């Protein structure tokens, strides 16, 4: 895959929006994990949280790498989630589905070579915020 971290300061969207947790800190640069230092995402709690980036553009897309919020003993809340790629459409072209991070700070997805203006992750539990301390996205090797 390509070391450009093509999400970077793409236009991001979440379910709703909490503790003034804007969408757009997980795409802004800085995978620092501690809330208070304003770089972690985060939406009400609620069901089925999601958060999203727009591409821009439809890209071959490679790995996704998340990035846990790591203060306050919650990072247990990126459980139970899919990390999905749609086209410009926004039809699914790929969703994969994971059960923990097993407390590691961050999770690497490898989608093979998928063409995709869309990346989105889906919590599937109930009553519970989505927060992102960063989300790269990088382009297939050629
Ligand atoms: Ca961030
Ligand atoms: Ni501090």
């Amino acid at each position: 895959v390509e070391t450009e971290n093509i999400a970077r300061g793409k236009q991001a969207s979440q379910s709703s929006t909490a503790y003034g947790g804007a969408a757009t800190r997980a795409v802004d640069g800085n995978v620092d994990s501690d809330y208070g230092h304003h770089s972690v995402t985060h939406t009400n709690f609620e069901d089925n949280a999601w958060w999203q980036v727009d591409l821009g553009k439809t890209e071959n897309v490679g790995k996704v790498k998340l990035y846990n919020r790591g203060d306050g003993n919650v990072a247990n809340r990126l459980s139970n989630f899919d990390v999905v790629l749609l086209n410009e459409a926004k039809q699914e072209v790929a969703r994969q589905h994971f059960d923990s991070l097993n407390g590691k700070a961050e999770l690497e997805v490898f989608f093979t070579a998928k063409d995709a203006r869309y990346v989105k992750v889906e919590l599937k539990t109930k009553n519970t915020p989505l927060s992102l301390a960063e989300v790269e996205v990088f382009r297939s090797a050629t």
